[PDB]
């Protein structure tokens, strides 16, 4: 009876093993565009991915993680609301059973078909395990997906999924360039929050891009052929692996843009 996204182990149950589920800075949240205030003091965001080294893609039974070499400062996020240097460790997605849901963050209650999370750790804490124990430990870049024109830079991800169908399967995933997954604009919302899966630690500076990327129906259909289950177990399609919006509580969402 491990946590997951089913009727018996889904987000409404998580607080039993992880009481911080009902904490003061949980994610995701609804971004109310009429409430989020332009902050003229936010610096522009610095996304430095030219030296990024992808290694591996893993079905962890909740999502698939594209993992990067984070042993030196190769792929980093700086500026915006951040102090210092945050190293890219992995990216993954959350997605729906259908195009009308799947994002974790919502915009004026609108759900996107999917949401990309590029997870970075603060290099002043030395390792990822120590960073998650700190309020400023992680920076997650959130990007909404909508369904329309294919995203070319996502296709190398889509075409390896056949090979990692079930929990615990991985494959070599070298030389993938995450710059191919960004929108044109780096206009963003920011607020302090948490991991959106157990252990739900309150260690994240959230940076959610305003401009979604387009992916094709055929691309997201291939996300929905993945399995939550391990090899030879009853097939549970990997769909609706999103946590719903949490109470904002004592928090301000700041906009990078007028
Ligand atoms: O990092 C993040 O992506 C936030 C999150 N935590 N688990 N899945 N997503
Ligand atoms: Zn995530």
């Amino acid at each position: 009876h491990h946590w997951g996204y089913g009727k018996h182990n889904g987000p409404e149950h998580w607080h039993k093993d992880f009481p911080i589920a009902k904490g003061e800075r949980q994610s995701p949240v609804d971004i109310d565009t009429h409430t989020a205030k332009y902050d003229p003091s936010l610096k522009p965001l610095s996304v430095s991915y030219d030296q990024a080294t992808s290694l591996r893609i893993l079905n962890n039974g909740h999502a698939f993680n594209v993992e990067f070499d984070d042993s030196q400062d190769k792929a980093v996020l700086k500026g915006g609301p951040l102090d210092g240097t945050y190293r890219l460790i992995q990216f993954h997605f959350h997605w729906g059973s259908l195009d009308g849901q799947g994002s974790e963050h919502t915009v004026d209650k609108k759900k996107y078909a999917a949401e990309l999370h590029l997870v970075h750790w603060n290099t002043k804490y030395g390792d990822f395990g120590k960073a998650v124990q700190q309020p400023d430990g992680l920076a997650v870049l959130g990007i909404f997906l909508k369904v329309g024109s294919a995203k070319p830079g996502l296709q190398k991800v889509v075409d390896v999924l056949d090979s990692i169908k079930t929990k615990g399967k991985s494959a070599d995933f070298t030389n993938f360039d995450p710059r191919g997954l960004l929108p044109e604009s780096l206009d963003y919302w920011t607020y302090p929050g948490s991991l959106t899966t157990p252990p739900l630690l309150e260690c994240v500076t959230w940076i959610v891009l305003k401009e979604p990327i387009s992916v094709s129906s055929e691309q997201v259909l291939k996300f929905r052929k993945l399995n939550f289950n391990g090899e030879g177990e009853p097939e549970e399609l990997m769909v609706d692996n999103w946590r719903p919006a949490q109470p904002l509580k004592n928090r301000q969402i700041k906009a990078s843009f007028k």
